[PDB]
RNA sequence: AUUGAAACAGGGUCAGCUUGCCGUAGGUGGCAUCGCCCUCGU
């Protein structure tokens, strides 16, 4: 297994009943956890499997709003001129949050030759130390830029073991079955998250 | 393959045009620095 932690001021993560207008969930998404870990390092032959997830600091809100136009662009099209567009738009940002996450990975089918589990988690190690990746991951987009230190156990702040709150059932991930090669299309699994005491378990199928 | 991807609170708006701190009213009226002693004695 691995054992990662991440650091930011901002992150949100959208419910989908409110998308219009911006209601991030209180907790990571166990769907960002696969992408965050893929961001470092993206092969076509590795699949992802998030098993544990920590929080660190208590939850806390602020909220802001700025411009924006609704109007995917077209080919046909020439330019936006923005200024017929503007539809102003509002968020709940979470603040200050690192988070702490057990994680491992499994192959895929297309295994390829160079299918060496122990050396993808070599590199793995490798790039998680001297800090390399394709593109920085987000927090739930482009402009929260997070940061993750390659640790054991427990070198960071006592996790907040402290009993919180329900949260209902929570989304899960997205499933690329019947999507051929740059999923096509898409339905969404969920899952139940029940308030865990401190560390959230991802449940497999 | 992150409910992600692209997403300006923007564009300008004098705190201004003006009015006496003035017109007078006393420092007055009146009380002795006095009353007194050797520079002798060769």
């Amino acid at each position: 297994r691995f054992i990662l932690e991440i650091s930011g001021d901002l992150a949100c993560f959208t419910r989908s009943e409110l998308k219009v207008e911006r209601v991030s969930y209180p907790v990571i998404t166990p769907a960002a956890a696969r992408n965050i870990l893929m961001a470092i390092l993206w092969k076509p032959a590795i699949r992802w499997k998030v098993l544990k997830i920590e929080i660190l600091k208590p939850i806390q809100w602020t909220n802001i709003r700025r411009n924006e136009v609704g109007t995917k662009m077209s080919e046909r099209s020439g330019s936006l001129y923005i200024e017929d567009n503007r539809q102003q738009r509002a968020s709940m940002l979470l603040k200050d949050v690192a988070y702490r996450i057990h994680a491992d990975f499994d192959m895929t089918s297309e295994a390829g030759e160079s299918d060496n589990y122990v050396k993808f988690a070599e590199m793995f190690k490798r790039r998680a130390k001297k800090g390399q990746y394709f593109h920085q991951p987000y927090l739930g987009c482009r402009e929260f830029p997070c940061d993750f230190r390659l640790l054991e156990k427990a070198e960071d702040g006592l996790p907040l073991e402290d009993i919180t709150q329900d949260f209902g059932f929570m989304l899960y991930d997205m499933d690329f079955s019947k999507s051929d090669p740059r999923d096509s299309n898409n339905a969404e699994p969920m899952f139940y998250q029940c308030k865990a005491v401190n560390g959230v378990i991802t449940v497999p199928p």
